[PDB]
């Protein structure tokens, strides 16, 4: 059997390629100035806020922390929730897909490319506890891995000051294909902050630059869903001090 929705998620699936950068970055000025965006910073997990925005969102994604070598991760993590709970890693192994897993395991570097994967209409089958929704519920995702600064640095240290150059890089074609896609309603969050082991703070003061910066107005709402169970919520609390300007 194949669950409802599944098999136009995985034709829509669409891959973006590194030399679309280009077109990724026009598409962010078409968009930008586009709202007044407002901007929260939430507790949630992404999917939690996924469907809290659900009802009042045009058009809906979400940022997966993907794995640059496997769909899904090898299995806590953000990504390994999306696709309990979700036709994710249907989309993700898609055939035309394959090109974003295949040139990152030949990638030879933990900087990782910049293949994207756009998932369009991803049931959201089961809440954060695993029960599963009355009807699931649509979102699209991106998927992008950031780069493991953890394996980067382990293996080839002389390449650590770019971890930044390409969280920024990979952020905005990140936003690049949703402003493509003509997204009204993001939910973004501490990208590579667990275990590609980038610093909250800075992924955080990155995203803030680009919303202030090239995608100022692109969307219409933007959802900061980090889950940080630890009780004095070191990687929110990054986000909330980082992000404080544009939430007001
Ligand atoms: N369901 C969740 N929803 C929202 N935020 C979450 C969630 N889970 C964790 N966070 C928060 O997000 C922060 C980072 O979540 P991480 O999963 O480490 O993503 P990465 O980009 O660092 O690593 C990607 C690789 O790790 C995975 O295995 C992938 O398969 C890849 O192999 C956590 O600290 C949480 O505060």
């Amino acid at each position: 059997v194949r669950l409802p929705g599944l098999a136009a998620m995985r034709q829509g699936t669409r891959l973006f390629t590194p030399e679309q950068g280009e077109d990724l970055r026009e598409a962010l000025r078409r968009r930008r100035g586009s709202f007044q965006t407002t901007c929260e910073v939430t507790s949630e997990t992404t999917f939690a806020a996924a469907r809290r925005l659900r009802e009042k969102a045009s058009a809906l994604a979400a940022l997966n922390f993907a794995s640059a070598k496997n769909p899904g991760g090898g299995f806590q993590a953000q990504e390994e929730d999306l696709c309990r709970g979700s036709g994710l890693y249907f989309s993700l192994t898609s055939p035309q897909a394959e090109p974003y897993y295949a040139v990152n395991r030949q990638s030879h570097s933990a900087l990782y490319t910049d293949h994207l994967i756009y998932s369009p209409q991803v049931p959201i089958f089961r809440d954060d506890a695993g029960q599963l929704l009355p009807a699931p519920v649509p979102v699209n995702i991106i998927t992008a891995p950031a780069p493991n600064a953890g394996a980067v640095a382990q293996s080839r240290p002389e390449q650590l000051p770019q971890v930044l150059p390409t969280l920024r890089e990979r952020a905005r074609r990140v936003l690049g294909v949703a402003a493509w896609m003509e997204q009204t309603h993001l939910v973004l969050g501490a990208w590579g902050c667990g275990v590609f082991r980038n610093d909250p703070a800075g992924v955080a003061r990155t995203f803030r630059e680009l919303l202030e910066g090239e995608a100022q107005g692109a969307f219409e709402h933007v959802t900061f869903a980090v889950l940080d169970n630890h009780p004095q919520h070191p990687t929110l609390g990054a986000f909330r001090r980082e992000l404080e300007s544009l939430c007001l």
